[PDB]
């Protein structure tokens, strides 16, 4: 799966939520390419389970302008997962995101 994403200044975008609520499964990693203009974006992996209101952070990478990096994910099986990519800058981020 691949997505061309526009991430507005001081904003985040949630991508690739995957629900496997009965039988948990390991998850694919996320390849992130930051093409600018934002000097960096931070991609994080989140997971949850059926009896909580929270998502839990487990893993993070920073991707600078011009960088092509994979955010690794845990070896664990999960019931619910998603990624959040954060643009903590005043410039728009044009990024690509795909599962690998
Ligand atoms: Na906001
Ligand atoms: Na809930
Ligand atoms: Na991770």
């Amino acid at each position: 799966p691949l997505s061309e994403l526009t991430i507005s200044p001081h904003a985040s975008v949630e991508v690739f939520r995957i629900d496997t609520p009965i039988i948990p499964e390991s998850r694919k990693s996320l390849r992130v390419v930051n093409t600018g203009l934002a000097n960096s974006v931070t991609a994080k992996f989140y997971w949850s389970h059926s009896f909580t209101s929270e998502w839990f952070e487990s893993g993070s990478i920073d991707v600078g302008l011009g960088e092509d990096k994979v955010l690794n994910v845990p070896s664990n099986s999960f019931y619910y997962s998603k990624f959040v990519i954060y643009n903590n800058t005043d410039k728009v981020a044009y990024v690509t995101a795909n599962l690998v």
